[PDB]
């Protein structure tokens, strides 16, 4: 099971795909929902992203249908197309997802900020880095709904440095043209979703609280969160989780003046990730690194809750620490952090003691050492 969200909102989802092409948006919504009595939201959508994640995990596209038969079915607890709560602004998180996921795998966290009065956007990548995604070739194939497939592309040694950059940066546009279609979804103007879904987009109009909008992401998605920041002002503050740094540019270093939180695995750091962490760092800028005892890049993750423990832990999905116990601290040090540099006025101010990692399950900054 994937957990509920611990905040006092219901929770839906359902997915906004505009344009229709391998350029426009692709993302799942998370937001807190009018209704609890819908279907629970299928997890992973189609065959063709277990085909997708078989490739990432170099194994037969035949594996594939293994995860499909085994996993197929397995639902995520948000309302799938259900109205969303009226009478409020929310504030606006865009998500980027790491290498070989897609836009479904982090509902943990999108449907826990969601049951804390967010509009979640978890952005898909085109630039190669999902397993899989999809897109129309055009107006006809849109309407017939025949889909396009676009596979996570393999690199070679040589191609790396060039490729991951390309990629962050083609990333960081699909973030901020995400905020561009929810901005102009919330001012009203008519979007016709690729997609034939049963949640009318203009619930969204005069519904997202404009100042208040954050980016957060996981691994390469954490690198995403910094690039995103750099290029686009809009973006107020960021938090990167388990940051994989290695896609960013020199330039970007020296640039970020917003907010920033690196929220970090025990066991999935190193000192060169750690070494262009602290290039961000600068005196007149806002700072600040926990890392979470026990855990590893997939705590971040959805796979951390698809299996029992013990199978979890041999896969690498799952630490030392409970699952639960390491999201519930990635999840309230996010609430706290966003709280402060967005100007909520919540209750999430209970979890400072998180963002200078106060608690038994967190160290603050880093275990890494450097120099
Ligand atoms: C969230 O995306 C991460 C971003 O960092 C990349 N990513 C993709 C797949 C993966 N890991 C993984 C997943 C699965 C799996 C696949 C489908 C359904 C359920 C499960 C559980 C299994 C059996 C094994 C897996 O890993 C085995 C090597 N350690 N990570
Ligand atoms: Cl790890
Ligand atoms: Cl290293």
């Amino acid at each position: 099971k994937i957990p509920r969200g611990n905040g006092p909102y219901s929770v839906g989802c359902t997915d906004l795909m505009f344009d229709h092409t391998n350029k426009g948006t692709f993302l799942r919504l998370y937001y807190p929902s009018q209704d609890n009595d819908r279907l629970d939201t299928l997890w992973i959508p189609n065959k063709e992203y277990f085909w997708g994640l078989s490739k990432f995990l170099g194994t037969h596209w035949l594996m594939g249908n293994i995860l499909r038969l085994l996993f197929g079915s397995m639902t995520t607890p948000a309302n799938w197309n259900s109205p969303l709560r009226p009478g409020e602004k929310y504030p606006l998180v865009v998500f980027s997802h790491g290498l070989g996921a897609f836009r479904t795998l982090y509902s943990a966290i999108g449907i826990d900020l969601a049951s804390h009065g967010f509009i979640v956007a978890a952005v898909e990548h085109r630039d190669r880095s999902a397993s899989a995604t999809y897109y129309f070739k055009d107006q006809s194939a849109a309407e017939i709904g025949d889909k396009s497939w676009l596979y996570l592309r393999t690199l070679k040694q040589e191609e790396e440095t060039h490729i991951r950059n390309e990629q962050v940066r083609q990333r960081a546009k699909e973030c901020s043209q995400a905020l561009s279609l929810i901005l102009d979804i919330d001012h009203g103007k008519p979007v016709k979703n690729a997609l034939d879904l049963k949640f009318d987009m203009e619930q969204l109009k005069d519904s997202i609280d404009r100042e208040k909008i954050a980016v957060i992401g996981h691994s390469f998605g954490g690198a995403t969160v910094i690039q995103t920041l750099s290029e686009d002002q809009r973006f107020r503050c960021g938090i990167a989780l388990d940051a994989w740094m290695f896609p960013l540019g020199d330039e970007v270093y020296s640039r970020i003046p917003q907010p920033l939180f690196f929220i970090n695995s025990e066991y999935f750091q190193y000192p060169a990730n750690i070494i262009k962490m602290k290039k961000c760092y600068s005196p007149d800028k806002e700072r600040k690194m926990i890392t979470i005892r026990g855990s590893v890049h997939q705590n971040f993750a959805d796979f951390t809750f698809a299996t029992g423990k013990i199978i979890g832990h041999m896969l690498k999905l799952k630490g030392d620490i409970d699952s639960n116990v390491a999201i519930d601290l990635s999840n309230k040090a996010s609430l706290a952090f966003l709280q402060k540099h967005l100007g909520l006025h919540k209750d999430f101010d209970q979890w400072d003691c998180l963002i200078e990692g106060d608690d038994e399950n967190l160290i603050p900054g880093t275990n890494i050492n450097t120099t």
